[PDB]
């Protein structure tokens, strides 16, 4: 079926053909002695006359009662070619580099606060141009922490979407070092942009503050009228700093992962499997942010096959489907979030076309192919998962609504995004790998069919460190340089890993077993009834507990009590399939009916739960039903 689909496509469909990876250019990216900025002009001028890029059309609507104009999404997208985008590119490294009074220079820092999307795009390549440090600030983080990483890094530049400029400007507020704030995905005539921005220049202003404030538009019309920019390109001998990726872990401060000019350059064209994936045509939608090595690997390394590269118009995978189904993708990376709103659609359709005529033979098929053809596009040629647990019976659904397997990569900002592919140990770019006991987790070599313990990694892709965290630093690498993950995994045999769950999220209850709550909570998103769930447990119990969100259907002409029962009795059958054990099995849990949101801070930017974030939410309610059950 699926070599019949391919061959229909490369025979029918001219965008897929037009979009056919040149072998002469990614012979030139491949090149020995390439650096990154080299990599980014040879790109641009091999695909010059192809689209690369991709925003939603839309249009400004005026509501005459209110007088005010908002802008209004369209059903379309509107594509930029790649000598476009270089020249937009172009514009902004002359204009910081050519400035008159305060130039940027090779080694400066830029941050940039926003999500994904062309004027982002030409603001990083901009700085890959330059050799400026880019700092892609993840949107989710609160003032306090991203005024903690710009005293860090010390930028020069800021630039902000509006949606975020209320941010941007307490930063700059609290004496923070940019000179500059540069406003993109900026819409003058929408009136809440246009409000933000003036905000923005006003209070700044009114706080003698020096900062420049101006749009990515003036800026690029300045730069317009200057030489073109040199392209950095560094000592053959040398490596800098290109790149930081903040991340947090155990500890829920943000620390910078420090992608060196070569370790940025293989997010282009990478010497793994599935990074290198060289003669794939990439028509690909862009929903993950620039803040995550996932988002930067989809834009770059789409721009690296000569594709087309389309941005979701939301952050909040609220347009994503939509974005999807208009886009017609070739490819599509799925974080488990996005399984779980593909399940939740297969539920919803399915219960509502179960009518007394319905052929149930039948009806399963038709509900699944209407998701992989009007859902997903019913264009795409391969599928991976990754970034959090896809439990077993959610990825044999996903894999009987694509027709086609569901790679699952394991990776990290740490040791690189192609690490595992399909329990599969990659190399390049993993070098070596060991496991190590965690006797207070109950895991070991000598374990029941398979010896298990935390890995540690060498790999090609591994980072130096963290930006200004030497004492951190030191304790990620063990004595003989192995990368620490923090991951258990089982070992089937050499080079074949399977992940359990971290380090962290390993709980041992009262009794004496250990649970995996991430691992459970992947279990358990194949309940029809859950639409979000945590788990929740305490070393001081025999028992889970949950807060859990349940879906609209779930939720419809219930009570608290019989929607209880009911979610109580999908938990069993779940558990069941499972094979889960009793303890296992959360018992008792809170109703939620207000999702888990990057607003309301329990989700990360790529749909990922926050866990300390949770605790802090709902962890005083969860020890009082620990007590009130107990009681
Ligand atoms: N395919 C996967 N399966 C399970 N967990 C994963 C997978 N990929 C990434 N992770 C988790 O995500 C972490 C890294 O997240 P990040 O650095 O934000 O890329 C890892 O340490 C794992 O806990």
């Amino acid at each position: 079926r699926l070599q019949r689909r391919i061959a229909q496509l490369f025979a029918e469909d001219e965008q897929v053909k037009a979009a056919r990876p040149l072998e002469a250019v990614s012979a030139a990216v491949s090149a020995p002695g390439m650096r990154l900025a080299q990599i980014a002009a040879t790109v641009m001028a091999g695909y010059a006359d192809r689209p690369a890029a991709g925003q939603r059309a839309f249009e400004l609507n005026t509501d005459d009662a209110t007088g005010r104009t908002s802008l209004r999404l369209l059903p379309r997208f509107e594509t930029i070619t790649y000598r476009e985008l270089w020249q937009r590119v172009g514009e902004v490294a002359a204009a910081w580099h050519h400035d008159p009074e305060n130039p940027l220079r090779a080694g400066d820092f830029v941050a940039l606060l926003g999500f994904t999307s062309i004027d982002y795009a030409t603001l990083d390549l901009a700085d890959i141009h330059l050799g400026a440090v880019t700092v892609p600030l993840q949107a989710s983080a609160a003032v306090s922490q991203l005024i903690a990483i710009l005293t860090e890094t010390s930028p020069r530049l800021l630039a902000s979407t509006p949606e975020h400029l209320d941010a941007a400007v307490e930063c700059l507020l609290a004496g923070t070092t940019p000179e500059r704030l540069v406003v993109f995905d900026y819409h003058p005539e929408d009136d809440d942009q246009r409000a933000a921005f003036e905000s923005a220049r006003r209070r700044l202003a009114d706080a003698g503050s020096l900062v420049i404030v101006e749009t990515l538009d003036a800026v690029r019309a300045r730069g317009r009228d200057l030489p073109a920019a040199p392209l950095f390109v560094p000592d053959t001998d040398d490596d800098p700093l290109a790149l930081l990726i903040y991340t947090s872990g155990s500890t829920g401060t943000p620390k910078g992962a420090m992608y060196t000019n070569r370790l940025a350059a293989t997010m282009w064209q990478g010497n793994s499997m599935l990074q290198g994936n060289s003669q794939r045509v990439g028509i690909n939608l862009n929903y993950m942010p620039m803040s995550h090595i996932a988002g930067r690997i989809s834009l770059f390394g789409v721009l690296a096959r000569g594709g087309t590269a389309y941005f979701a118009a939301k952050s909040d995978m609220s347009t994503l489907f939509e974005d999807i189904g208009l886009v017609r993708p070739t490819e599509i990376f799925f974080v488990p979030r996005v399984c779980d709103m593909v399940f939740q659609r297969y539920q919803s359709e399915l219960d509502r076309r179960s009518v007394a005529g319905a052929d149930l033979d039948t009806l399963d098929r038709e509900v699944k192919a209407d998701l992989r053809q009007n859902y997903l596009g019913g264009r795409f040629l391969v599928a991976v998962v990754g970034s959090a647990p896809l439990a077993a019976e959610m990825k044999t659904f996903m894999e009987s609504v694509l027709d086609l397997p569901l790679h699952d990569g394991y990776g990290s900002t740490e040791a690189g995004a192609s690490v595992l592919l399909d329990n599969q140990i990659q190399r390049p770019p993993v070098l070596d790998y060991k496991l190590v006991d965690v006797p207070e987790l109950g895991y070991f070599r000598t374990d029941r069919p398979h010896p298990r313990g935390e890995l540690l990694l060498k790999a090609e892709t591994t980072i130096p460190g963290y930006y200004k965290r030497p004492e951190v630093t030191a304790e990620i690498f063990d004595e003989d340089g192995f990368y620490k993950t923090g991951d258990i995994v089982a070992e089937l045999e050499h080079d074949r890993l399977v992940y359990v769950d971290r380090r962290n999220n390993v709980l041992k209850l009262s009794q004496g077993e250990f649970v995996t709550v991430a691992h459970l909570e992947a279990v358990f998103a194949s309940s029809p009834l859950i639409r979000q769930i945590f788990i929740y447990g305490s070393s001081e119990r025999s028992y889970l507990l949950a807060v859990i969100v349940p879906t609209d259907d779930a939720l419809r002409g219930r009570d608290t009590a019989t929607l209880k029962s009911a979610l109580a009795e999908s938990i069993q059958r779940i558990a069941k399939d499972a094979n889960l054990q009793p303890y296992e099995i959360p018992r008792d849990f809170l109703i939620e009916t207000e999702p888990f949101t990057i607003a309301n801070g329990l989700l990360s930017g790529i749909a990922k739960l926050l866990r300390p974030n949770l605790k802090e939410r709902y962890g005083a309610q969860l020890e009082q039903m620990y007590t009130d059950l107990a009681t």
